[PDB]
């Protein structure tokens, strides 16, 4: 009957370790012992299993695979766990906690498509890069109300636990999913949403499934405009997002809210070789009707500068035409009128035409526009005067004191201004899409919420710019948040309760890297960038000179390379990254000629006019004598997010990428181990084994299962499996 106890169910077939045979049983009852060793001293992440054949008071002697005998100190020995542990669902149960042992367990499970594994109090998820039938409604129904220890590891399980904690403690919760680019953060986020929507959805009729349905449909919309193919992930999220799933006092979903972060606007006008622009561009050109393509003056992606420079217009296994159908159905369900949808595609189309405008040098240094085909097509779909747009692009007016001076930009500046317009149009459209979605989703004051964080993951490319710094900085802060909660706060609690705990230094601390980036006193990188950003004579060169001056040979996480004069390295928790300074000032200032804004404010299109008239979308905090910079704006939004997260009970999911080829069944030890190390996975397990997880105040420990407030002799007979703090009683591991 009960699926979890029926070895024939899909639950058992796809979520539990397969039954071993009599031969494995023989090996499982063996008295022989083993160690994980490095056949090649250089490759410390490549292990083999060797049998221990002898030992001394302080060393082991084992046989290698080839046959030679090696000796090693017992203090430096990585013993292999009894194979009965191979596949264990919670690695905190492992007898030997060492790198090769932890990797091996994950490998055994991975080899039989068990991608989820507990690592103490948090979940580990290794990307399978293939479909596994463990997310059906049947699967959802099984974890409902189950205790973590009662069911197999699963993203649904941690989701249910956060949900039960929210109701039992009446405290907001948060699901923080970490991982480098392509690790699986977005897929797992969708699953947390799917699970919450179902488990706490309105179990009534179609209507009672409208909200929940609009919640799930918000994703396809955002991904179509916010995701793109990069060299690390075919569906890379180019924006971060904190999703608030709201519940009423009864525990029913009452709504949801989405906060988007740092959209990579630059991708609209530039893409590295083999990458793509945002999905939506390809979806429109491939899935639009002949009518629409005529009205929008559309054509093949190869006919557009913004889509024909990477050498890639399609993704293997993806039908852009079919995806366009999915995107449109999601807009319908969410609530985008047909008039609004057309305006949206007009903007997308307009952007493409703007990209085809070719500026040329005129008689003098000023640029001219010989062929006006693209300019006119763009103006047509946007609903603006082409004559005004042309002038705003090549001859924008600015102030020179108080005097009004018409400029005449050369080819390079005209092209940049046109790109600025494009990026502003895309960025504002995205914010608008998010805004519209939220108004529909937010229809009542929440009583509680479970926040799901899904940011752009840690990434390194051949060329890393300001966008990568912001992305990696964010990932660095998320890691410190894990370190803060798993180690710092945990031990501080022991210290305050005085339960005879000697402080342990786990060696995980990204504060130095974080300060190097966002520090104010002394000023970090972002601070010096802002300073240069308002200095009238600053250049990309003065900026990097400034950076080297403040940090070269002075900050341990910074490096001035000897092989370049335009790059600087930052040692992140996930590895050192070299950043190219080109365009940082312009990207931080994020300029846009006012004449361009004036031109579009007069747009005949309802959507376009709102992108330039709505102050919440078109206005910019002019805090000071200058507009707030991207750096100051983002640093601010991030500090706000972190403050919010601190008011919740956090649940961590560490996504792990198996390799860098987006291939299934190919778990690479070096790639996986690097992530396990920088994520602090083993340290997190150790703190859980050597620590005291649960703890309750004495006075309020009167059998939640007399009343004097002393936990007095409430000894329910182990003196080692607990302690007594100044105001609480702690517990070793199992209750
Ligand atoms: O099954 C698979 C599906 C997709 C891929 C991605 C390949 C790929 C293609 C590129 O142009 C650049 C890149 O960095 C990676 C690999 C395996
Ligand atoms: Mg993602």
């Amino acid at each position: 009957e009960d699926p979890i106890h029926d070895r024939t169910s899909d639950y058992h077939k796809y979520l539990k370790v397969k039954q071993g045979d009599s031969d494995l049983f023989k090996l499982t009852v063996s008295d022989k012992r083993y160690i994980w060793y490095n056949p090649d001293p250089k490759e410390r992440d490549s292990y083999e299993c060797g049998e221990i054949v002898s030992e001394t008071s302080d060393s082991f002697t084992f046989k290698t695979v080839d046959g030679q005998d090696r000796q090693v100190k017992k203090d430096d020995a990585n013993q292999r766990n009894p194979i009965k542990f191979d596949g264990v669902e919670d690695m905190s149960e492992l007898s030997y906690l060492n790198e090769p042992a932890v990797f091996h367990n994950l490998r055994v499970r991975y080899n039989q498509d068990l991608i989820y594994t507990y690592s103490g109090l948090f979940l580990v998820a290794v990307n399978p890069f293939k479909r596994i039938p463990i997310y059906t409604q049947e699967m959802v129904d099984i974890f409902k109300g189950r205790r973590r220890n009662e069911v197999a590891p699963h993203i649904f399980a941690i989701s249910d636990v956060a949900y039960r904690s929210m109701l039992d403690d009446r405290q907001n919760q948060s699901l923080l999913i970490t991982g480098e680019s392509g690790a699986g953060k977005t897929e797992n986020t969708k699953k947390v949403i799917q699970y919450l929507a179902s488990v706490a959805g309105r179990n009534q009729a179609n209507g009672s499934g409208v909200l929940e349905q609009q919640i799930l449909q918000a994703n396809p919309i955002l991904e179509a405009f916010g995701n793109a193919k990069t060299t690390r992930n075919n569906n890379s999220s180019r924006f971060g997002k904190f999703i608030e799933i709201q519940f009423n006092s009864a525990g029913f979903i009452s709504g949801a809210s989405i906060q988007s972060y740092l959209l990579e606007k630059s991708r609209v006008v530039f893409q590295s070789e083999t990458e793509r622009n945002y999905h939506i561009f390809y979806q429109l050109l491939a899935g639009a009707t002949a009518e629409e393509k005529k009205a929008l003056h559309l054509a093949g992606p190869e006919s557009f500068n913004y889509l024909n420079q990477s050498g890639c217009v399609d993704i293997k296994g993806v039908s852009d035409s079919e995806e366009f159908k999915i995107t449109r159905q999601a807009m319908d369900i969410v609530g985008f009128s047909q008039e609004e949808q057309m305006s949206i595609f007009k903007i997308i189309a307009g952007i493409l035409h703007l990209g085809n405008i070719k500026f040329e040098k005129g008689a003098g240094e000023g640029a001219v526009l010989k062929d006006k085909t693209a300019l006119n097509a763009a103006s047509t779909v946007f609903g603006v005067n082409p004559s005004v747009l042309e002038k705003a692009l090549m001859e924008p007016r600015i102030l020179a004191g108080r005097d009004l001076v018409a400029q005449h930009l050369n080819v390079e500046k005209s092209s940049s201004s046109r790109d600025a317009l494009v990026k502003a149009l895309y960025g504002r459209l995205f914010l608008w899409l998010v805004k519209k979605i939220n108004n529909v989703l937010c229809q009542e004051r929440k009583a509680y919420f479970i926040g799901v964080l899904d940011i752009s993951g840690f990434e390194i490319f051949k060329v890393n710019s300001f966008e990568q710094l912001c992305i990696n900085y964010t990932n660095e802060k998320l890691q410190q948040f894990f370190n803060h909660h798993m180690f710092k706060l945990e031990q501080e609690e022991y210290l305050k309760e005085k339960i005879n705990w000697t402080f342990i230094d786990f060696g995980l601390d990204s504060q130095a890297t974080i300060d190097l980036i966002d520090g104010r006193q002394p000023p970090g990188i972002l601070a010096l960038l802002d300073e240069q950003s308002v200095f009238p004579n600053a250049t990309d060169n003065t900026l990097i000179t400034k950076l080297h001056s403040h940090f070269s040979k002075k900050n341990a996480k910074y490096e001035e390379p000897r092989f370049s004069k335009t790059e600087f390295g930052v040692t992140h928790y996930a590895g050192q990254v070299m950043y190219e300074i080109q365009d940082w000032l312009e990207k931080n200032k994020d300029p846009l000629q006012q004449d361009l804004e004036l031109c579009f404010k007069d747009s005949s299109d309802n959507v376009v006019t709102k992108l330039f008239n709505d102050p919440n979308i078109a206005s910019r905090a002019k805090k000071g004598a200058n507009f707030i910079t991207v750096a100051a704006q983002y640093k601010e939004q991030l500090a706000s997010l972190m403050a919010t997260l601190e008011t919740t009970n956090p649940h961590f999911v560490r996504c792990i990428i198996p390799n860098n080829k987006q291939l299934p069944a190919k778990l690479e030890d070096k790639v996986v181990l690097d992530q396990l190390r920088c994520n602090g996975v083993l340290e997190g397990i150790r703190i859980t084994r050597k620590g005291f997880p649960n703890r309750i105040i004495y006075a309020d420990f009167v059998k939640r299962y007399r009343d004097a407030e002393d936990s007095q002799k409430a000894t329910d007979a182990d003196p080692e499996q607990y302690r007594f703090g100044i105001t609480k009683i702690f517990f070793r591991a199992g209750q």
